[PDB]
């Protein structure tokens, strides 16, 4: 029918089949100009149909709008005047066909649709929307033919057709501005994100994310200019939906639960299919148009390699091929970021809808369940499960396609080469086996590896923290070998694991090679009549390299869901948990009573017996009632029932009002103490200074740094029992509700401050004097002023009654009032924390294994143990003792790491590693040049000539060349494995011993947070990730190099694409670098906020549910929810837009090649055509893995520059010089002070001056002052802790300066400040360098009164100590250290005040003993008990740092003087 309707052949074979071909004007003028209109008319309606239901506001008219109306304008009139042209000029005997009147009314007709489309468009947010980008660039690429068909036939010489050719080009060049004017964003300039506004192109290239990639280049960047996420994201959003489909499963699930086995089994992973199926139907289409180009490129491959292969062909055909290959790389490219980005952001949203779903539920659990689990088990939940699903949704399609690539894979290699395949792919599945034979030996491995890692890191703290004490008694050397023994004893594990991983890389790095040798030897081998040639070999290589990848991903895909199944059945218990029960608690309007029990009885557990049993009391509005009993009472739990946290079993209980909270058991939130005392209230100014004056909260606030706005918490002053209990009444006080149930709030304050309180807060005249008031007691001081008093006894109720009545009744009152009150005296003190902020972690900025295919290994290995290490940093409990905020007020007052990394593993391993290396790449080259040539011998001869010789010569060439190949990269790996085992050796031990020796500035500088972190964490990075790094980037670059070294051998000319495309290369890659950096930064500083916020609430549960203030930290889990899913998606665009960039760069330097291979191809053979492209075609991803690669060795070298710094810390003067004592120095105790002057640090000013005073053998002195007299100064200058600014010390005739460092401290003895006791045995905490032997050892606790607890100890001298000895009570932990210095038995014994919290008797002890044992030596006390001071020959006197009074006490008394003033204002005498 169509010849009619034409007149020319639509098809013939002379069209084609010439050096010149083209398609008729017939075939062109039909099909190509039916495809484009047919695209648009058939999809049109549902464009129109979707614009019309969601018609809104027009948007205001820009430039660009009138002229893409205007240019398609022109095109309508054009095409109107054609119409009339042509009709004009043939009307009267001419059958004109039909082609030139449809054609031009159908063009007429569609150009109207495309008018209208476009204004539709004004009314939605994406103005240039797929449709219309897509239909330009089919009509383009449609029309192109009749160009060239048309501009041949006119330059030919034919010149009958004039007008429709040049209308045909303005067309077509109106077409091509259209196109480009439909690719700008226009944007209404929205500050939330430029995604939902940009055009096709724009979100098809992220050219809109370079914005940020500007921004940051130039300065830092911040929280500020990061665009928000979208709403469909907001966690508000996800959670509703995700709680619909949750709440309609477990109910059903449940309901079969208990149908049958008459818990839940499987609830939680269809709660996630049926609420996100689309992204998964979507992304799934996306995945199986690409798994099509994968094997698209081999066939353009072979069709080049047949094209270059003779002689007698045609250009167009090599030229066309070329073309379609470049276009399959784009659009396979295109396609794959496109599916990256869905399955990612499906990932985010998946785990954001579990971590705060988990959130929310956590507020409402029942507490039967909440007791089952522990404080820190849920927060290690939320951040591990929920990782731990998030990876398993990052790479599920995965599953399908690769039972199908791999399948599609076999199929082309039986249809290239034949049964020998088979052989190729056994080799290449016994592969997995072995690999997991290593593995589970690594796991072993790595858990001792662990475990001894742990216990290194206890002992690190404990020195570090207490530095002093060391310094003291001079104990530094014994540690050094205690802590190498343990780095040896994990060295040699570190080394066996490391010498494992390198088989593991050998066999995944020598496959390609083996399946190639193995292959091609029994192919060519089993029969004579096989014949290699260039095609089928370079082909065959191929789809070998894009088969090696998911027989290597599948095993991993297999166990990481092995994983994910456990995560998920601990999940689904928690989040199906059931319920509190509240059907017990009646909150209604009694009135009548503000308070009524019926006979209620509660249980803690679920049936067990009843803490509280038949309790019937009522207690009216405005009454301050007392609960007392004994231990184990029920009380609080009484008061707990009254929250309702208790299981009902029988009765009721009216409440009517709020209710207020004040626990046993103080809890304190982080933040200042305004913000812990307005607990979410608008702050007032007649209340707040009313509630901290009447708790008495005024004084100790005034002492504090900051003052009201002082950081408390985990992370700042740790408060005491006092004052922490002071602001949770201060809180409750100002929250200022209707019912108070006060437990025991004036426990921990002493008389003063109780009564106080009583007087000014709550009592018959105080701020609650109208609010019910229900206080549970031990002291029956304040009884006289209360309303009615309860005893509780075994849970029940014995007596009620007024304190008169109880008092006349005369029974258990009597015996109960007697002196049952306990008083408590100011409690310790506050305690600073050394700042530990520490998250560094090694899987970042990668999502999964699929962007990086080749380095799966490492990546796998690096996320198990980011989460091994999670835990163990959770379940640790750090113990580096504490500090008194007393003392820390006090102390207040380049390319070159690389060579220093290289110098430590030593040079000369690495010239021959890198030669080895090197060398593999020659043999690689060499090898494919054998195949080359081998591949080219078959030309030659044929079927029934070839001689054996030949046959076997071209093969075991081949197999020794694989061998050689084989032999030098295992070589380069075995070496590689040493050379690191020595870095991590000598890194840490130089550091250690220079650590250790530094002087006390460093340390008092810098918090001891700081220093552990470097032997921690720094260690574990420089001896694990960093070498897979080192030892994956030079293999990446060494491919690249060899494959352009063969393109460029082959032809010359290529030189020179190489310049222009590197300085793109290094430019694109700058920028990267320059941005991702800072985004790996931010992500960190906002992750770890989430955690702390739930451990806070899990912990203080039942003060957030009796306050009803659930709402409002929900919202705070939300937003901080909000503030890291908007920095992860900032580097998840980022890598997807490096991919775009770099793959077409990749493509681009494939593309040119073939060109330059088909204007050159004379002077080529067919395999010279194989070699270069089979190669070049694996190049767009190596640039894309270097870069990435790059960019995470940047980040980790980072370790190395730390660690050097704290290497080079200064030092202090030498430990031993030449210049020795006398035997004997000390001899005499003969000390004496020459102007002594001296300064803590540069910049400050000295603290002692002019001192002069003589020290006698045998004497005991008291040295006594005021505050910030230097008084500890002066035992800090004994021990030459500081330098000497002016002035000396003379001992024995001999300046302390002269004798060594540790020569000096030996022969002296000073009793600690604050006793501390390392862990071990107690032969460690009592002599560390085992010199004496038990014998004497077991005189000094007979001497220190402290024999009878030893001996009858578990063990004698060998019995174990917990953290600062834990195990051991106060009393002995002071006592001990009194024995620690008895057994050096010194000459010169420095004393300090330090029997301040020593019981009377035992203090007596102590100050006896010292008496008694101490008399042929010399004692210097500086002390602030002034009566404890009478018995000093000479008593010195210090003011702010001079001497002022030396003389006998006596006589200091006798004379009235300054000491005799502070004797009267102390009344000694
Ligand atoms: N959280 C709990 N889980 C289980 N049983 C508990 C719990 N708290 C208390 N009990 C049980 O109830 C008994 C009484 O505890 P409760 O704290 O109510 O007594 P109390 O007299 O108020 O104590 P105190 O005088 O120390 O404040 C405990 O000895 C224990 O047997
Ligand atoms: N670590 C330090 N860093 C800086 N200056 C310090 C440090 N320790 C002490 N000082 C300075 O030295 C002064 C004297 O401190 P020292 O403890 O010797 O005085 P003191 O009179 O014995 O104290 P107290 O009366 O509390 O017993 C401090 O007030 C302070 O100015
Ligand atoms: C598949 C397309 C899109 C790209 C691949 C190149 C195409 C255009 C080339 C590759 C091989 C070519 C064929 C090679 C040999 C013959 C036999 C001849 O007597 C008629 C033409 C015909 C049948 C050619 C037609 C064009 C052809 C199919
Ligand atoms: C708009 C662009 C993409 C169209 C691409 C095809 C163009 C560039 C091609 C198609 C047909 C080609 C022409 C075909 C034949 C000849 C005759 C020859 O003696 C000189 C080159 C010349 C004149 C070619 C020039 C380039 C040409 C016009
Ligand atoms: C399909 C899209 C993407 C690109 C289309 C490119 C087409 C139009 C190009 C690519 C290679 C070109 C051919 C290359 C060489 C010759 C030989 C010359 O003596 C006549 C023109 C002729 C025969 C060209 C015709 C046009 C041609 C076939
Ligand atoms: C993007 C596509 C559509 C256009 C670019 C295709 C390029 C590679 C094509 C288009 C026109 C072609 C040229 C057209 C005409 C001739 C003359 C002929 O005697 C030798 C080949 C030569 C010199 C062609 C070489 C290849 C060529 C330059
Ligand atoms: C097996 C191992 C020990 C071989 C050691 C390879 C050495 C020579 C290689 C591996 C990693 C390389 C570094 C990788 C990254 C960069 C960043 C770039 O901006 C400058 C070069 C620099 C700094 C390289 C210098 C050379 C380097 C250190
Ligand atoms: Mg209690």
């Amino acid at each position: 029918m169509l010849e009619k309707f034409c007149n020319s052949t639509f098809w013939n074979s002379s069209f084609l089949d010439s050096p010149e071909a083209d398609l008729p004007l017939c075939f062109e003028q039909t099909v190509l100009v039916w495809i484009p209109l047919g695209y648009l008319w058939l999809l049109a309606p549902w464009q129109l149909l979707h614009v019309y239901k969601s018609r809104t506001k027009r948007s205001s008219t820009t430039k660009l709008y009138l002229a893409k109306q205007v240019f398609v304008g022109f095109l309508l009139i054009l095409a109107a005047i054609e119409l009339a042209l042509v009709l004009t000029e043939d009307s009267g005997q001419a059958t004109v066909p039909a082609v030139r009147y449809t054609n031009p009314s159908l063009y007429l007709g569609t150009w109207l649709l495309v008018l209208l489309i476009q204004y539709s468009r004004q009314w939605c947010v994406q103005k240039n929307s797929w449709f219309l980008s897509l239909f330009w660039i089919l009509s383009i690429l449609c029309g192109t033919f009749q160009f060239q068909t048309l501009i041949r036939t006119l330059l030919q010489g034919d010149n009958s057709n004039l007008a429709y050719s040049c209308l045909f080009f303005i067309s077509y060049g109106f077409q091509i501005l259209i196109l480009i004017f439909s690719a700008f964003s226009e944007n209404n300039e929205s500050s939330n994100n430029p995604s939902s506004i940009a055009s096709f192109l724009s979100s098809i290239t992220y050219s809109w994310y370079d914005s940020i990639i500007l921004k940051g280049y130039k300065r830092p960047l911040t929280l500020e200019d990061v665009w928000e996420v979208d709403e469909e994201m907001k966690t508000k959003t996800l959670v509703s939906k995700f709680e619909t489909h949750m709440k309609r499963e477990l109910q059903k699930a449940r309901r079969a639960l208990q149908r049958r086995q008459e818990v839940p089994k499987s609830w939680l992973m269809k709660a996630l299919f049926k609420t996100f199926y689309m992204v998964l139907l979507k992304s799934f289409l996306l995945k199986l148009v690409n798994d099509i180009f994968t094997f698209v490129s081999p066939q353009l491959l072979k069709l080049l390699i047949s094209f270059a292969s003779d002689r007698d062909t045609y250009l167009w055909i090599g030229y066309l091929c070329a073309i379609l290959l470049f276009t399959a790389a784009l659009i396979q490219s295109f396609c794959l970021q496109c599916y990256f980005q869905l399955c990612f952001k499906l990932g985010v949203k998946v785990r954001t809808a579990i971590m705060a779903s988990v959130y929310k539920k956590a507020l409402t659990l029942s507490n039967l369940a909440r007791k089952e689990y522990t404080v820190g088990e849920t927060v290690n939940l939320m951040s591990v499960d929920a990782q731990k699903l998030m990876d398993v949704t990052n790479f599920m399609h995965m599953l399908w396609s690769s039972v199908l690539q791999i399948v599609l894979s076999i199929f082309f290699l039986w249809r290239e080469l034949g049964p020998s395949v088979l052989a190729g792919v056994g080799v290449m599945v016994l592969v997995i086996p072995i690999n997991a034979i290593l593995s589970t030996k690594s796991k072993t491995i790595q858990v001792k590896n662990m475990k001894n890692k742990d216990k290194r890191l206890k002992i690190m703290n404990e020195i570090l923290s207490g530095i002093k004490i060391l310094k003291y008694f001079a104990w530094e050397p014994s540690f050094r070998d205690q802590v190498q023994n343990l780095r040896k004893k994990e060295l040699k594990n570190l080394l066996a694991f490391s010498q494992l991983q390198c088989v593991v890389i050998f066999v995944f790095q020598l496959t390609p090679v083996l399946v190639s040798v193995v292959t091609f030897s029994v192919y060519v081998l089993v029969d004579s009549n096989n014949i290699l040639d260039a095609q089928k070999a370079f082909t065959s290589i191929t789809l070998f390299n894009i088969l090696r990848f998911p027989l290597s991903m599948l095993p991993m895909m297999i166990s990481s869901m092995l994983q994910a199944s456990v995560s998920t059945e601990r999940l689904e218990k928690y989040l199906g948990g059931d319920d509190l029960d509240t059907s017990a608690i009646r909150h209604d309007c009694n009135f009548d009573k503000a308070m009524q029990f019926s006979e209620a009885s509660f249980t803690w557990e679920h049936d067990s017996e009843a803490t509280v049993r038949d309790v019937n009391l009522d207690i009216m509005a405005g009454q301050l009632v007392a609960v007392i009993g004994p231990v184990g009472s029920g009380k609080s739990s009484l008061i707990s029932a009254m929250l309702g946290e208790m299981e009902n079993v029988h009765g009721h209980i009216t409440i009517k009002g709020t209710t207020a909270y004040v626990p046993q058991q103080s809890w304190i939130q982080n933040g200042t103490i305004k913000d812990n005392i307005l607990f979410g209230t608008e702050f007032n100014e007649k209340r707040y200074q009313q509630v901290l004056e009447a708790c008495a909260l005024l004084p100790d606030l005034e002492m504090l740094p900051g003052g009201d706005l002082a950081e408390i918490g985990e992370k700042g002053i740790n408060l005491s029992g006092g004052q922490k209990q002071r602001i949770s009444l201060a809180r409750a006080t100002y929250q200022n509700l209707d019912i108070y149930l006060l437990d025991d709030p004036l426990s921990a304050v002493d008389a003063h401050v109780g009564k106080h309180i009583f007087n000014k807060v709550l009592g018959p005249n105080g701020l609650l004097k109208g609010k019910t008031r229900l206080l549970v007691t031990h002291s029956m001081h304040f009884l006289p002023q209360v309303d009615e008093i309860v005893v509780l006894g075994n849970g029940t109720i014995v007596e009620k009654g007024s304190y008169s009545a109880l008092l006349a009744k005369k029974g258990e009152f009597a015996k109960n009032l007697k002196t049952f009150l306990r008083h408590t005296g100011p409690e310790e003190e506050a305690t600073v924390h050394d700042g530990s902020e520490e998250e560094d972690d090694d899987y970042g900025l990668i999502s999964s294994v699929e962007e990086i295919p080749e380095d799966a290994a490492s990546i796998t290995m690096r996320r198990e143990n980011s989460f091994r290490r999670t835990l163990s940093r959770s379940s640790r409990s750090n113990g580096r003792h504490l500090k008194s905020l007393r003392n820390s007020l006090k102390t207040r007052n380049k390319f070159s790491i690389y060579l220093e990394y290289l110098q430590a593993i030593g040079l000369f391993s690495i010239f021959f590693i890198i030669l080895a290396f090197v060398m593999n790449s020659v043999a690689f080259i060499g090898s494919n040049l054998w195949l080359s040539a081998w591949t080219s011998d078959s030309k030659i001869f044929n079927s029934t000539d070839y001689p054996a010789s030949q046959r076997d010569m071209r093969v075991g060439v081949y197999g020794a060349l694989g061998l050689a190949q084989g032999i030098f990269v295992f070589i380069a790996h075995f070496w590689s494995a040493f050379g690191f085992v020595h870095a991590s050796n000598i890194l840490h031990k130089q550091l250690l011993n220079n650590i250790l020796r530094a002087p006390m500035r460093f340390f008092d500088t810098t918090p001891t947070g700081r220093i552990v972190n470097r032997f921690a964490g720094d260690i574990s990075t420089v001896d694990d990730t960093l070498p897979q790094s080192l030892r994956s980037w030079i293999t990446c670059f060494l491919g690249i190099i060899s494959t352009l070294v063969m393109i460029c051998m082959a032809t010359p000319v290529f030189t020179i694409i190489v310049i222009p495309l590197g300085i793109i290369y290094v430019s694109v890659q700058m920028f990267y670098v320059s941005t991702s950096r800072q985004l790996r930064r931010l992500d960190s500083v906002t992750r770890s906020p989430i955690y702390s916020h739930f451990s806070e609430t899990v912990s203080g549960l039942p003060v957030i549910r009796a306050f009803e203030h659930q709402q409002r930290f929900l919202k705070h889990n939300e937003v901080r929810i909000d503030t890291n899913q908007k920095c992860v998606f900032s580097w998840i665009t980022s890598n997807r837009w490096l991919a775009i960039r770099l793959e077409l760069v990749g493509n681009l330097t494939v593309f040119f090649s073939a060109l330059m291979m088909v204007i050159y191809r004379d002077t080529l053979s067919g395999d010279t055509v194989g070699f270069v492209l089979s190669n070049a075609l694996n190049i767009t991803q190596t640039l894309n893995w270097l870069v990435r690669m790059t960019s995470e060795i940047e980040t980790n070298i980072v370790a190395v520059e730390r660690i050097t710094e704290y290497t080079k810390v200064e030092n202090e003067a030498p430990w031993v010089t030449d210049k020795r004592p006398p035997p004997d120095w000390p001899s005499k105790g003969k000390i004496q002070f020459n102007n002594y002057q001296v300064r803590y640090r540069p910049e400050l000013d000295l603290v002692l001056r002019g001192i002069t005073c003589d020290i006698g053998s045998m004497e005991k002195i008291g040295v006594v002052g005021r505050t910030g007299a230097g008084k500890s100064s002066l035992t800090n200058c004994l021990f030459r802790i500081l330098e000497a600014a002016g002035g000396q010390i003379i001992i024995d005739g001999v300046d302390i300066a002269s004798i060594g460092l540790h020569d000096l401290r030996e022969k002296l003895t000073i009793i600690p400040q604050d006793p501390i006791l390392f862990s071990g045995s107690l032969r460690m905490n009592l002599d560390p360098f085992n010199n004496y032997s038990d014998e004497e050892i077991w005189k000094a606790l007979e001497l220190a009164h402290l024999k009878s607890f030893v001996a009858s100890l578990q063990l004698g001298l060998s019995h174990e100590v917990t953290e600062a000895g834990g195990n051991l009570s106060i009393g002995q932990r002071q006592l001990l250290c009194l024995g620690r210095a008895l057994l050096r038995k010194s000459k010169i014994l420095v004393l300090d005040q330090a029997t301040a919290a020593v019981d009377l008797e035992t203090d007596n002890l102590i100050q006896t003993t010292i008496q008694n044992e101490f008399a042929h030596c010399t004692v210097i006390t500086i002390a602030h008990r002034l009566h404890t001071i009478m018995d000093s020959d000479k008593v010195m006197v210090l003011d702010n740092g001079k001497i002022i009074e030396c003389g006998s006490p006596e006589e200091l008394l006798q004379i009235p003087g300054p000491f005799y003033f502070m004797a009267k204002e102390a009344g000694i005498e």
